[PDB]
């Protein structure tokens, strides 16, 4: 009796928040009930409602970098529509494509693709052969996606590694640290 929406597609995804996209059925309804949850969410799912007239919902207070599961359900009154159901993924903390696009004897460029989030700066570690713990690190005041290493022993295992910070003073907290292997 009722055409359910569809053309379910993600879009504006942010980390702690993303928006939902669907279209609206060509029969008269009253509105249309948004339910999300992650997977590993509580037995309670959280409840969204949403007028007929909009057919996006951005949701907050959202854990970054998790699967969600979003279902819109069109209702008419006394008459229900079939369920819509999609998942969506929260962007992740931490940035990404860690890698090296230029090799130098003894310096390396780093470049990586900002996360979801506001970065104030990154921070990088450098890897020497035995110096396991003695690494050395600088700031990466956000200005640029990527970054130059130098100094930087030749003929030496080296390891590259950053940790990213946004906030700072208040609750200066870090996302977990990615890692990558380089031989100089």
């Amino acid at each position: 009796g009722l055409d359910s929406p569809t053309g379910f597609d993600s879009s504006d995804i942010t980390a702690n928040s993303f928006t939902v996209h669907w279209v609206a059925p060509r029969a008269p309804i009253t509105g249309y009930i948004i339910r999300h949850h992650a997977e590993h969410s509580v037995g309670r799912p959280r409840q969204d409602r949403v007028p007929p007239s909009r057919n996006s919902i951005t949701l907050t207070n959202l854990n970054p970098g998790t699967e969600y599961v979003v279902s819109i359900i069109a209702v008419n009154g006394r008459e229900e529509s079939p369920p819509l159901i999609g998942q969506q993924a929260t962007v992740s903390d931490i940035p990404r494509d860690l890698e090296v696009i230029a090799s130098t004897p003894t310096s390396l460029l780093i470049s990586w693709e900002p996360p979801a989030v506001s970065v104030r700066y990154y921070r990088i570690t450098y890897g020497e052969t035995g110096g396991n713990s003695p690494v050395q690190e600088f700031t990466v005041p956000g200005s640029k996606s990527t970054a130059t290493i130098n100094n930087i022993k030749p003929g030496a295992d080296y390891t590259i590694t950053l940790y990213a910070v946004t906030g700072r003073g208040d609750s200066p907290a870090s996302s977990k640290p990615v890692s990558i292997n380089y031989k100089t």
